[PDB]
């Protein structure tokens, strides 16, 4: 019941499951296999394990090339993200095929259309639209490759983006963020006032926060939104857990909605909000009494969303597939799936800051 006793058993079953030719979407570079990876690369960190690095530097190879050349979605966010499994795959090796590939995809920003502010669209197919989620896919990114390449350009970058997405999809009343907003107003679901989304969707805000609370750490010292940003975790997560589920510790695919019959309890948005609590509290952003939160939510997950197969194989169910912006009937009734990456990629990552927490409990 170690935290990263379930890390591995998990980043096992999906490595047995899958060759990286096969991790899914198969032979493409994409934030599926990307916050999956960076999972794995965490554990590796954390246990030493050479195979996770190597599983992880093998999936990089397979699509980058001897000059550093790489195929990817070029209007999207969620293609940079991937590219944080560079970074400590360069750190390692030294190779400059991922600091050239981390280069053409840092490119992209100048590339890419914003709307009258200067927010990125979430993608070429969403004119004039920001997506909570787009957060991570650029922004951690943009922070790493600053440091590595000393471009402050990008600190002022992902500072902008946040609080574009903050100023407009913020909900006074509960302290939640809506899943997107539209400057043109012409998405059917853009309010006519406001141009938010209409439902608190899990794990786009969980996006939001794991962003928050890693990319705090790689500002610089005395950074104006150091403060900021930790004032806003601190804020968005006192409000997320005002609605932890009371009997299984989760959180519901609709957060503020659990009591519909129609909603349910979604496993990866709430493998992000323990990473986010958990990670936070390790930085000192947040109070430690959020301990008992968290051990709580450890404990619902374990117990309610994973088990082991007759063949011996981890499994984390009703994680949430790939979902875009919309109504609420839309929301409940999305796929659910077991060991679906977002899902695996959440947990892993949350069980390697859930554990620093687990083992000084008491003291
Ligand atoms: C190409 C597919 O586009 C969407 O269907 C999904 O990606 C979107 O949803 C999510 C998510 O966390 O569910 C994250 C991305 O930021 C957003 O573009 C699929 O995952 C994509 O494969």
């Amino acid at each position: 019941k170690s935290p990263l006793t379930y890390a591995e058993a998990l980043a096992n079953t999906i490595m047995n499951t899958y060759t990286v030719e096969e991790l899914p979407p198969a032979n493409r570079w994409h934030y599926h296999q990307g916050v999956f990876l960076c999972g794995v690369l965490r554990l590796w960190e954390a246990t030493g394990e050479k195979r996770y690095f190597e599983y992880a530097k093998a999936y990089a190879d397979l699509l980058i090339d001897d000059n550093g050349n790489l195929l990817f979605r070029r209007d999207e966010l969620d293609a940079i993200q991937a590219g944080l499994i560079l970074f400590p795959l360069y750190e390692q090796t030294k190779d400059e095929r991922y600091v050239k590939a981390a280069k053409r995809l840092r490119s992209l920003y100048g590339t890419l259309n914003r709307t009258s502010e200067g927010g990125f669209w979430h993608k070429d197919g969403y004119p004039y639209q920001m997506w909570l989620n787009g957060l991570y896919m650029g922004g951690p990114f943009a922070l790493k490759y600053a440091n590595l390449k000393q471009e402050t350009e990008l600190f002022d970058q992902v500072v902008l983006q946040e609080s574009l997405m903050r100023k407009h999809t913020k909900d006074a009343k509960t302290g939640l963020f809506y899943h997107a907003w539209d400057e043109a107003k012409k998405m059917p679901w853009a309010n006519e006032e406001t141009g938010c989304s209409p439902e608190f969707w899990a794990r786009s805000i969980g996006w939001y926060v794991m962003s928050l609370a890693d990319m705090i750490e790689e500002l610089p010292k005395k950074h104006p939104n150091r403060h900021v940003w930790k004032n806003t975790l601190q804020d968005m997560i006192k409000s997320i857990c005002r609605y932890q589920d009371k009997e299984t510790g989760l959180w519901y695919q609709i957060v503020d909605k659990g009591d519909r019959s129609d909603n349910w309890l979604e496993s990866s948005g709430s493998c992000l909000y323990m990473y986010a609590i958990a990670k936070g509290i390790n930085k000192g952003y947040l109070d430690r009494a959020y301990e008992t939160t968290l051990l709580k939510a450890y404990q619902g997950l374990i117990q309610h969303k994973t088990e082991t197969s007759e063949d011996g194989a981890f499994l984390v169910k009703d994680i949430c597939v790939g979902t875009s912006a919309g109504f609420y009937d839309y929301y409940v009734s999305r796929e659910r799936s077991t060991n679906d990456l977002h899902g695996a990629g959440a947990f892993i990552l949350a069980m390697t800051e859930l554990e620093p927490l687990f083992r000084s409990a008491g003291k």
